[PDB]
């Protein structure tokens, strides 16, 4: 009835900041890596209700270009991350998105994340390109910095609000 558990997965290319977004959200710190068993949790509040976010970092899946069924199983939300300094990470979004289409529950919320927003001297992908990609595919989008915490809390909380309100 009254308390909630939302399973999240974090997906996207190598080095986009999946691990750092996890650690920033759960521990408020920015930095070992146990592939296949790399996770964290944090309690939040939406509409006065207690919601436990159980969050899975899918590092190690990148080489496969696909997410194992056990990550998708019961996943309520997914953060699909690219690295704004590396256009190739932006280019591979459609293949991550198709993997999710084929193998995830259609109700799984997906938020598009352009990470490393602090790195303005190396930006390759404009914020507007992330926005347009998200619109075309019916997703919410935010730029984050796992380094500075910018929009990190907002990304996880807004995903949860979308899951809860759907
Ligand atoms: N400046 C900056 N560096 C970041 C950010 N997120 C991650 N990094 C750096 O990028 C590297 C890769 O991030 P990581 O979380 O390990 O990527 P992953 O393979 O997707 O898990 C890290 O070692 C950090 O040095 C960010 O928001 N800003
Ligand atoms: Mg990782």
């Amino acid at each position: 009835a009254y308390a909630y558990l939302f399973k999240y997965i974090i997906i996207g290319d190598t080095g986009v900041g999946k691990s750092c977004l996890l650690l920033q959200f759960t521990d408020k710190r920015f930095q070992d890596l146990t592939i296949g068993v790399e996770f964290g949790a944090r309690m939040i509040t939406i509409d006065g209700k207690q919601i436990k976010l159980q969050i899975w970092d899918t590092a190690g899946q990148e080489s496969f270009r696909s997410i194992t069924r056990s990550y998708y199983r019961g996943a309520a939300g997914a953060l699909l991350v690219y690295d704004i300094t590396r256009r190739d990470t932006f280019n591979h979004l459609t293949t991550w998105l198709e993997d999710a289409r084929q193998h995830s529950n259609s109700n799984m919320v997906i938020m598009l994340i352009g990470n490393k927003s602090d790195l303005e001297s190396r930006r390759e992908v404009k914020k507007e390109e992330g926005e347009a990609f998200a619109r075309e595919h019916g997703l919410i989008f935010m730029e984050t910095s796992a380094k500075t915490a910018s929009n990190v809390e907002e990304a996880f909380i807004n995903t949860a609000k979308e899951i809860y309100e759907k």
